């Protein structure tokens, strides 16, 4: 039954000691640890009161992650027997599914909160808002949370709670004016922690061992976690990890694989979170944390590689690479405790017990510190908060960090030379995505040498969101169906969806040419956001008059294209070398970047060999092993830099 299974989790003791908490406290901070009923039921709990009203308001919670948000408003769906979307929602940035006037709860991410801001800056949809997690210490959840502290005198009536970890719970009071701090304590089961004898290279080799020891050794039923560092590990570990099962057959014992990562279809998001029947062995694939929660939490072992994907700050140039570190030891030991939660668990971890002490760093340094605050800033000073490092922030971002960020927004054009936001500053922050982004869809309607190709530019930047997980297979199997001698990775992507539409959006068409069909109505999906956006600000009737006028039928209109990326992104430009690619910025001497395996442009230098081009734009920097660049573009020759970004390429060439 999963009425009385609410029954047994921990907050459910202190249910109406934390009611009469809510009502005499403006802030309340709820301590704890993740998944001891916080999230889930404290929605059930303030509905069931008049907290929100008949149907007048709503509750906010907010998830640090994208995943969590959706899968957590799945299960809460259960529990209150409603249909997702329709008493219980999910706001992520491109997918809505609340209706407006029946939504009475609803789960959306950290940074889909601070939008929320530009329309309703008192936010006076809401009752209640709940930060969970906020011991993680996001980049949006620390400015919701400087934004929240300002529009608590302003608005009496509304209830804020922070949800965190023991540690960090009283920093939180420190910052709310000596806050009252609630404790909602977890279970606490023996968890023993194996630290290998050796440091081990190669931990997804170690951890298929490691499964199949628990697996043949253990009695049912103690299930498996594995904390994965992305989500393409998840996919070629589950595939390898039935290649071994079809070996053994119903030999042994009977293993289920369950992974949790972003845009899981439906048929999958029944089955993380039903019970296991007796004999079987469920192993979960996930990546933090927060997903792994549920209300039976039947599961007993957790293998721990120890490394966690990151955004690290790049120097040289405005944007993040994707890193992967070691975990903090804070980190770590919240992921050992997530075996002991109903049973006695057992944490395998596949690093050195002296790495553990002397390697790992004791506390994960904030988001805020190590990142690029273009979209922040931007949307700071769209909101009226006119001074940055006057604003009530609990950790401050470094001053170079942030000179850098404001140098790019003046050169992507969204600040004046005296530093205030401009008309294509607020036009900015319309749009659902990066600014950098909303630069090209701006170039396209509006620019004397650019104007006419929003059209084809709403097609790729809609393509770039979803480039990981467009197709089945290898990339050149699938682009020589689909368009032979590609030069650049933006015009391949604008080609799939054009012949896509021209086959009537078909199901057969992306069987056939080897693409993702669920990736590409999420492409069209946000399309359509992206469009809509487009004819509110007004790009769209702008850009049929230049169309008009001016109609490029010709070779001019990938050139055309070129020139709006060039414009959007000027400090992801690389210049070919005698060492080899390498960065154009004139902060650093060098960087020494290479092109990613994947890409195209990878492709036309191996096979089919063409002569390599001078200068090349990306989407995409990574770290791993060597500097790695996704999402290519070729600008063919030089006068195209100096034409639409004359402010940096007149110095460099």
């Amino acid at each position: 039954t999963i009425q009385e299974a609410r029954k047994l989790l921990p907050v459910h003791q202190y249910k109406d000691e934390l009611l009469q908490e809510i009502k005499k406290n403006q802030v309340l901070i709820i301590m704890g640890e993740t998944g001891s009923g916080k999230t889930t039921q404290l929605p059930q709990y303030l509905v069931e009161d008049g907290f929100t009203d008949q149907g007048k308001l709503q509750i906010a919670i907010t998830q640090p992650r994208r995943v969590a948000a959706t899968s957590v408003a799945a299960r809460v769906a259960d529990e209150m027997n409603v249909v997702l979307g329709k008493e219980v929602g999910y706001q992520i940035r491109f997918e809505d599914k609340t209706t407006p006037n029946k939504t009475v709860l609803k789960y959306m991410t950290d940074g889909m909160l601070l939008r929320e801001f530009l329309t309703d800056s008192k936010l006076s949809k809401y009752s209640c808002i709940m930060i969970d997690e906020a011991h993680e210490r996001t980049l949006a959840t620390d400015i919701l949370i400087g934004l929240l502290k300002d529009i608590l005198p302003q608005r009496p009536t509304l209830k804020l709670l922070i949800s965190s970890a023991t540690m960090n719970a009283k920093k939180f009071s420190e910052f709310f004016d000596n806050c009252p701090i609630f404790n909602v304590p977890g279970r606490r089961y023996p968890v023993d922690i194996h630290y290998t004898l050796q440091p081990e290279a190669n931990y997804i080799h170690a951890a298929i061992t490691t499964i199949f020891q628990i697996h043949t050794t253990q009695s049912l039923p103690g299930d498996i976690l594995v904390f994965l560092t992305g989500q393409e590990e998840i996919e070629r570990t589950k595939t390898k990890l039935e290649e071994i099962m079809s070996k053994l057959g119903s030999r042994t014992k009977q293993m289920i694989i369950t992974p949790i990562y972003a845009n899981l279809p439906q048929e999958q998001q029944l089955k993380i979170f039903q019970p296991t029947p007796e004999n079987c062995r469920k192993v979960v694939l996930a990546t933090n944390i927060a997903e792994t929660s549920l209300t039976i939490d039947g599961i007993r072992y957790v293998i721990d590689p120890g490394f966690v994907k990151e955004n690290s700050y790049v120097p040289s140039t405005g944007m993040t690479q994707l890193l992967t570190v070691p975990c903090s030891r804070a980190s770590v030991d919240q992921r050992a405790g997530r075996a002991g939660r109903v049973g006695p668990g057992k944490c395998f971890r596949i690093f050195t017990k002296w790495s553990y002490l002397h390697e790992l760093e004791l506390m994960p340094k904030p988001e805020i510190t190590r990142t690029n605050l273009s979209n922040t800033v931007l949307l700071l000073l769209s909101l009226g908060v006119t001074d940055l490092i006057k604003f009530p922030l609990m950790d401050k971002p470094s001053i170079p960090t942030l000179r850098k960020s404001l140098e790019n927004l003046y050169i992507l054009g969204a600040l004046n030379s005296k530093g205030t936001i401009t008309r294509l500053g607020k036009m900015m922050c319309e749009f659902p995505c990066e600014p950098e982004f909303a630069k090209v869809l701006y170039t396209a309607a509006t620019h004397e040498q650019c104007q006419g190709v929003l059209e084809e530019c709403l097609t790729i930047v809609s393509m770039l969101h979803e480039t990981p997980s467009l197709f089945i297979g290898q990339k050149r199997d699938a682009a020589a169906s689909v368009l032979s001698e590609v030069e650049s990775d933006h015009i391949l992507y604008l080609e799939i969806f054009n012949q896509w539409r021209n086959s009537k959006f078909s199901r057969s068409w992306c069987q056939d040419h080897k693409i993702q069909f669920k990736t590409m109505l999420r492409v069209r999906n946000i399309r359509n956001q992206l469009f809509r956006c487009s004819e509110k600000v007004g790009l769209v009737e702008k850009n049929d008059q230049a169309r008009m006028k001016i109609g490029n039928i010709a070779g001019y209109i990938n050139a055309r294209i070129t020139r709006c990326f060039i414009s959007g992104f000027p400090m992801n430009i690389v210049q070919l070398g005698p060492t080899g690619y390498q960065t154009m910025g004139r902060s650093s001497g060098g960087l020494n970047v290479s092109v990613h395996p994947t890409s195209i442009l990878f492709v036309n230098h191996k096979e089919k060999a063409q002569r390599p081009s001078k200068y090349v734009l990306y989407q995409q920097l990574m770290l791993t092993s060597k500097e790695f660049i996704r999402d290519c573009l070729v600008i063919p020759k030089e006068e195209w830099l100096i034409d639409m970004v004359p402010q940096i390429f007149k110095d460099l060439i």
